[PDB]
DNA sequence: TACATACAC
DNA sequence: TATGGTGTATGTA
């Protein structure tokens, strides 16, 4: 079963306009468009003299990274495959040939495949979605589980690469390439897996992977989809083009990276997302090839560090080794509610949330110099306001005086106005090097 | 250092 | 009735 590509865009569109959320979002768009508009001007005030300047000083860099270009290393993304909801799937037969989501009626995870048909989807709330879908079944999340999964194939990623990135529960970045070394040359008896008859996987990448998701697949039950690439942007692009239960490899030469990417669309890529697609696309920009072609409009149009990404991605190019993400930057903490409008009460959540965010430092024993809330109103518009301090705070009582005065300060500003909220979050942040 | 925006899961 | 949460990067002032 399933839905029509234009009968869903009708019926979102009919349930979500009119609230006030979809204000915020009309609001966001505009500051977008607008945006668009102010970079188009700048492109008719480009010369034809400035455009060969600029070319000649790209393609003088473009040469530096290609002659650089690494594709010794084999790189490995794994993707778990509708990850929450094919573990409650698992372990409830009558979630069988059936179209499901994780969530709430508020707000939905993710949804399986069947569901997907329907245009039910990730960050979507279930009211809607059960529009969509009158027939779907809405299964409250249990992330204890999903953690436990997850350790699962974390414990079989390690015999890969035990320095293996992990990005969330259900995803990793592997450098299989010194495990590749030392399998060459080994006997079918250290690559041999039962089945829960027995089995063996080949020497090469690709059969690596194979024993990767064959292994994931028999100790939880589910389903991982990969990608093989000599770097980790083509790597996390592969992962999802053969999606669910499948693999891709670019293979490591020059040519078949480039046929890959020729009229790959550049939304695809980790980083490109829907506001730098739809400015691009305003510049006739939708592949990787066409971002090639403009790289000299681009090196005028945007700043240094994001032209010479857009210059990697038209390229092929990417991290080709794993960095253990050392020191963290922030920790933070927020909350949706009901309208919270009584200053007395809005106090109140502030200090439980200085208080579950001096909690979780404790845990990695970190006391930090600046102190950030975040404010939402019931128009979802958002305001940040941080103070930093010349000594390091860390406790409960510490955190809340701080962003108690920062609260006050916007509640004084709006004065004899109430805050009306719908959310609020405290952020602890510099911490020392 | 302060604030908003964009992005990822 | 209803649109969640944590963290990093980066452009600007
Ligand atoms: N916005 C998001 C995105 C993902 N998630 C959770 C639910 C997902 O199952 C899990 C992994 O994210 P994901 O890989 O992008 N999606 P998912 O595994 O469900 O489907 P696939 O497209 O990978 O098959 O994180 C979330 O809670 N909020
Ligand atoms: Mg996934
Ligand atoms: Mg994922
Ligand atoms: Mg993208």
């Amino acid at each position: 079963e399933g839905l029509d590509k234009e009968k869903i865009n009708k019926i979102i569109m009919e349930a979500t306009k009119g609230s006030r959320f979809y204000g915020n979002e009309l609001k966001k768009e505009k500051q977008v468009n607008q945006r668009i508009e102010n970079m188009m001007q700048q492109k008719a005030q480009i010369t034809s003299q400035q455009l060969r300047k600029a070319q000649l000083q790209v393609d003088r860099f473009a040469m530096e990274l290609e002659q650089s270009r690494n594709l010794s290393n084999t790189i490995v993304h794994i993707d778990m495959d509708a990850f929450y909801a094919a573990v409650e799937m698992r372990d409830n037969p009558e979630l069988k040939d059936k179209p499901i989501a994780v969530g709430s009626m508020s707000m939905l995870s993710t949804s399986n495949y069947h569901a997907r048909r329907f245009g039910v989807r990730a960050a979507m709330p279930g009211f809607i979605a059960k529009r969509l879908c009158p027939q779907l079944i809405i299964v409250p999340p249990n992330f204890d589980k999903y953690r436990a999964v997850s350790k699962e194939v974390k414990e079989i990623l390690a015999d890969y690469d035990p320095n293996f990135m992990a990005m969330s529960l259900d995803e990793a970045y592997l450098n299989i390439t010194k495990h590749l070394e030392e399998r060459q040359n080994w006997p079918e008896d250290k690559r041999r897996y039962f089945i829960k008859n027995s089995v063996v996987f080949g020497t090469s990448a690709q059969e690596v992977v194979k024993e990767i998701r064959f292994r994931i697949e028999q100790k939880t039950t589910l389903t991982a989809s990969a990608g093989i690439a000599p770097n980790t942007m083509l790597a996390k692009v592969c992962s999802d083009k053969n999606k669910p239960n499948g693999q891709y490899q670019i293979l490591p030469n020059r040519q078949a990276v480039m046929d890959f990417i020729k009229d790959l669309p550049i939304r695809k890529v980790s980083g490109i997302g829907k506001v730098t697609e739809k400015m691009l696309k305003a510049l006739g920009i939708i592949t990787c090839t066409e971002l090639y072609q403009q790289r000299a409009l681009l090196s005028l149009l945007f700043s240094e560090t994001s032209w010479h990404y857009f210059l990697h991605i038209s390229l092929g190019l990417g991290s080709t080794h794993l960095t253990r993400d050392g020191e963290r930057k922030s920790m933070s903490v927020e909350r949706t509610f009901s309208e919270i409008n009584k200053a007395e009460e809005q106090y109140s959540l502030c200090q439980e949330l200085c208080s579950e965010l001096a909690q979780d430092l404790q845990k990695e024993r970190l006391k930090g110099r600046t102190v950030t809330i975040k404010l939402k109103n019931v128009n979802f518009e958002v305001k940040t306001r941080a103070s930093t301090v010349s000594s390091v705070v860390s406790t409960a009582e510490e955190i809340f005086a701080i962003a108690k005065e920062l609260l006050k300060t916007e509640i004084d500003a709006d004065f004899p106005h109430p805050l009306r909220l719908r959310l609020m979050g405290v952020r602890i942040s510099s911490f020392p090097n």
